[PDB]
């Protein structure tokens, strides 16, 4: 009967926020350990360095090898202890951010994650995805706490390709539907309890913000510009969707995202792009009203999110392959069982292929 909502201790957003990084690390400790890969070090290194003017013994940069692996986490933990760091910062993509969270967990120090893109709802979450050094998935490392601070430098984020912001809209699109399903089912979330009113409200605002703001935000982000629409979408893609999914629940869309790994042609598509199509499949599965489906498909077409298997690179519907997608989506502990009805591979197969038919249908009609 327990309800839980979890959060970063602070979520901080604005243009040129990395220029105040020292003000934020100073609130948590005397000595920051700042992890970033080659590209991101060149991108933001000067801004970070300039932030610590007059405080120059209060940080050190560390070059990240690019993979969130156990060896790389151990190497950075040792360097961090060796430099006597009492706060860790990750700046970059998901692999960098997760590495920083892992380092903070192992060394027992607070963490700051500062994404340079807004393409998934992972940044706020109490989770590091660990890989082997060769790039294969190893494990999900569940953290006791969400990262202490999440910092969104909207100026840096807007310099990323717009495809990445749009992909974050796709990821954000699933949040309300998955949370609604989980709450309807009376099932539990990654936060470890049943769904709070706060989390479902944030999930709902997430969805509404995508519909109202996504297109306006895309048109600005294509030119690498920051408007208030871009500000609202960055918040929705990160905080709203992050709290919404972790404390509101995942369901069929994420499970279907995972199952699509079977289709090799879809590996070139980003996480949120595949989640967008998984959302359409969830809506068929739960048989959402045609009006709700049309609003989602319409939004996806307006911003360039996929609504067919074709849009994910799949040139031919293959029954054998699509069965495997459905089977993998329904594996033992998958999130698809948070739907408030019984689910089978046949039913998920039907949802996926019919989602593809619905997408094709509306593309041709509009």
């Amino acid at each position: 009967m327990t309800k839980i909502i979890t959060s970063p201790s602070k979520f901080i957003q604005g243009p040129d926020e990395l220029s105040r990084l020292s003000a934020y690390t100073e609130r948590l400790g005397k000595k920051a350990f700042i992890i970033a890969d080659d590209f991101v070090t060149g991108l933001v290194g000067k801004t970070v360095e300039e932030s610590y003017a007059g405080k120059e013994t209060g940080y050190q940069m560390a070059l990240f090898g690019g993979e969130c692996s156990k060896p790389e986490i151990e190497r950075l933990c040792e360097m961090s202890k060796s430099e006597e760091a009492d706060v860790v910062v990750g700046i970059g993509g998901g692999k960098t951010l997760d590495t920083a969270k892992a380092v903070g967990y192992y060394n027992n120090i607070p963490v700051i994650v500062a994404p340079t893109i807004a393409s998934t709802n992972a940044p706020t979450s109490a989770l590091s995805v660990i890989y082997k050094e060769n790039g294969e998935f190893e494990e999900y490392l569940m953290l006791p706490l969400n990262p202490t601070f999440v910092i969104m430098d909207t100026k840096v984020i807007a310099s990323a390709p717009a495809r990445l912001l749009v992909s974050g809209m796709g990821d954000a699109l699933a949040t309300y539907f998955e949370a609604r399903a989980t709450k309807r089912a009376n099932k539990t979330t990654m936060a470890g309890g049943r769904v709070t009113e706060a989390a479902i409200a944030l999930a709902k605002l997430c969805y509404d913000t995508q519909i109202l703001e996504g297109l306006k935000a895309k048109l600005a982000a294509e030119k690498h510009l920051v408007t208030e629409a871009v500000e609202k979408i960055i918040e929705a893609n990160t905080y709203l969707s992050g709290i919404g999914s972790e404390s509101g629940g995942l369901a069929a869309a994420h499970a279907i995202h995972n199952g699509l790994t079977v289709l090799e042609e879809t590996h070139h598509m980003y996480h949120g792009e595949k989640v967008a199509f998984g959302t359409l499949a969830q809506l068929i599965l739960e048989d959402a009203p045609k009006a709700e489906i049309e609003e989602v498909v319409s939004f996806c077409l307006s911003v360039g999110l996929p609504v067919t298997l074709g849009d994910l690179g799949v040139k031919e519907l293959n029954e054998e392959k699509l069965r495997k997608v459905a089977e993998l989506s329904c594996a033992e502990g998958e999130t698809i069982y948070n739907m408030p009805f019984e689910v089978t591979p046949d039913l998920v197969y039907a949802a996926i292929v019919t989602a593809d038919s619905v997408g094709r249908y509306y593309k041709e009609k509009w």
